[PDB]
């Protein structure tokens, strides 16, 4: 079987993308953030502290005839940005784009951090990293993809994120009309639970390509591109007036500048990120300083190919027994 679902940016800067997911019987539709950097399916619910809910659609397990409490199970997650949530665990039927999984662990939030409360458009997260990262205790739970794998035509899903526009997540098949050229596949390390791969180098604008190994993760759940300080410094040096700002916490640039493109290597292929994708607009309303979409990973400890990079490509997540990542131009 297969599934296909449209994913939509939550705001005009593409800060995150939401995809409708049907949970329970009869279906409750929630808009979830599909996150290849984590492995928990958690949702705002009827159990969430009322002061921590501000416009989100909630899952109500008591109204689902297929929901079962997973006795004694709990979960607690903290994200790399300092975000967190925690609560208890149901199992229920979950469908994405026509693809149905019965007995999926649905983690019900009792508590969420403030950054989730303030993001009224995101009802929860759907984790798509490897199940070794799932936080359910005492019994670890499988991801939606892991549960669906057996029944998929092909054990793959693909991410086709739009620039200021809707895109598509497909499960179980590769749409050969959605890209140009060939797909280049590259090896994945699962040893930390992430879709981790090694880029073969980079170029700034029309500069020479620099061959150099950049290890990092493919993460639909992270907005920006986080790369080593040496790389990020070479990019922003080409932008007149750009500088790293400690008060803002990253590189900013004059909003009147035009940004160079950024190229990253996948084996012998090249993915080009247009300079417009790297503009994240004014740091505050009315400011003439704009925030850059390429930032240093020095404080984070790992390099992250977030949405800025992934939306420039058609991306195959191949969950075969030897996993790989495919990139194509589009
Ligand atoms: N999108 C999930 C996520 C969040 C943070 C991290 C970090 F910072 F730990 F790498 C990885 C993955
Ligand atoms: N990388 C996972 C993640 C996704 C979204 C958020 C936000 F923006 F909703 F707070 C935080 C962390």
């Amino acid at each position: 079987s297969t599934g296909s679902a449209t994913t939509t940016p939550i705001d005009s800067l593409d800060d995150a993308y939401i995809t409708p997911v049907q949970i329970g019987t009869p279906a409750q539709t929630l808009n979830l953030d599909f996150d290849t950097g984590s492995s928990d399916l958690w949702v705002f619910s009827s159990e969430t502290t009322a002061s921590e809910v501000d416009g989100q659609t909630i899952y109500t397990p008591s109204k689902s005839t297929t929901a079962k409490l997973l006795s004694g199970a709990t979960w607690s997650i903290s994200y790399g940005d300092g975000s967190s949530s925690s609560g208890d665990v149901y199992t229920d039927t979950v469908s994405v784009g026509g693809l149905t999984v019965t007995g999926q662990a649905v983690e019900s939030a009792k508590k969420v951090s403030s950054s989730f409360t303030e993001d009224s458009t995101i009802d929860g997260l759907l984790g798509l990293a490897f199940s070794t990262l799932n936080t359910v205790s005492p019994t670890q739970q499988k991801t939606f993809f892991d549960n669906a794998k057996a029944s998929l035509d092909s054990p793959v899903f693909t991410a086709d994120l739009g620039y200021h526009a809707p895109g598509t997540y497909n499960f179980g098949f590769i749409d050969t009309t959605a890209y140009t050229g060939s797909i280049t596949y590259t090896a994945v390390s699962t040893k930390q639970g992430f879709w981790e791969w090694t880029s073969t180098g980079y170029a700034v604008g029309s500069g020479t390509f620099k061959s150099t190994s950049i290890d990092g993760i493919a993460d639909t759940g992270t907005t920006l591109l986080y790369l080593p300080a040496t790389v990020v410094s070479a990019y922003w040096a080409q932008v007149s007036g750009a500088k790293s700002s400690s008060s803002v916490g990253g590189y900013v640039f004059p909003c009147s500048a035009t940004l160079p493109s950024f190229t990253f290597g996948v084996g012998s292929a090249r993915i080009v990120i247009p300079g417009d994708y790297i503009d994240f607009g004014p740091i505050s309303t009315g400011s003439s300083s704009c925030f850059g979409g390429i930032q240093s990973s020095a404080g984070i400890g790992i390099n992250i190919f977030g949405d800025v990079a992934l939306k420039a490509a058609f991306v195959v997540f191949n969950g075969a027994t030897t996993p790989t990542l495919g990139f194509a131009s589009k």
